[PDB]
């Protein structure tokens, strides 16, 4: 990854929070986003650098760009500013008015980005609607949506059990104690089908953990065109999950 000097960046409005981060709009001497890591232990900073490294070594139409990292107790990932923000937020605002054909384009674009990652034997590890950014809305007639899958933030391996429980239903059950992205992908399809209302999201940490410990399965989507696909992706057996080559073909 590229090293960014603090003199080259300007920090503007707070956009929201990530895991152990604060996301701000900014300027790079370009409009960008600044992912400000909380004061952290070296294991966390390392997991943050590993993400910036992974995202700086990849290039795909549906993957967000990483400009670099600015490093005292402050670690800032300088990443792509995407026009319309998170998919989950947009789906809730547009609830009941999002056509099936629009959802199918998003699913295909997401499967495309994940197939590219799969071919290179790389793991994203944080696939959810929140990390899917809308570059184009595709609301006007003769237009379609355009997504950018955001960087996964602090790597999954560096997070606490409490943080992994907070990631349910997107977290693969084998991660509770490349196949994990197939589950993340399936849970994201359900979330898209239910207009940004993910299953179990409202439930308590104890309830979410019990759901996985008791091996319960996630609901079927309201969209029948994705029922088989989500059932195949959301199996507790990682080896039984289809490849993104198969998913992309089946879409
Ligand atoms: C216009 N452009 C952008 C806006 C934006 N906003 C938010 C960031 C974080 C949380 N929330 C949020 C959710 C829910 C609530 C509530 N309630 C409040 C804030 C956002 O809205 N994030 N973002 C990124 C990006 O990489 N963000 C990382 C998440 C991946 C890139 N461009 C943009």
């Amino acid at each position: 990854f590229h090293r960014v000097d603090q003199k080259e960046i300007t920090q503007l409005s707070h956009l929201g929070q990530g895991t152990r981060t604060n996301v701000y709009e900014g300027r790079l001497r370009l409009r960008v986003v600044l992912k400000v890591l909380d004061p952290s232990h070296h294991d966390i900073a390392l997991a943050f650098y590993e993400t910036a490294s992974l995202m700086s070594q990849v290039s795909h139409t549906h993957l967000a760009f990483v400009h670099g990292v600015c490093v005292g107790p402050e670690n800032i990932m300088v990443t792509e500013y995407v026009e319309h923000g998170p998919l989950d937020v947009w789906l809730r605002r547009e609830r009941g008015h999002v056509p099936m054909a629009w959802k199918m384009v998003v699913a295909q674009q997401l499967a495309s980005a994940l197939s590219y990652l799969e071919n290179k034997n790389l793991v994203h590890g944080n696939v959810c609607g929140r990390n899917i950014l809308l570059a184009r809305l595709g609301l006007a007639e003769g237009t379609s949506p355009f997504i950018k899958l955001s960087d996964p933030g602090v790597g999954l391996g560096a997070l606490s059990r409490e943080e992994r429980v907070e990631r349910i239903p997107w977290l693969a059950p084998e991660c509770l104690p490349t196949a994990m992205d197939k589950w993340g992908f399936g849970a994201t399809l359900l979330e898209i089908c239910f207009d940004g209302e993910a299953p179990l999201q409202s439930r308590s940490p104890s309830e979410k953990e019990h759901f996985y410990q008791r091996q319960h399965r996630l609901p079927e989507p309201s969209c029948p065109q994705l029922a088989t696909l989500t059932s195949q992706c959301l199996t507790y057996e990682p080896t039984q999950r289809p490849s993104f080559r198969t998913i992309l073909r089946d879409l």
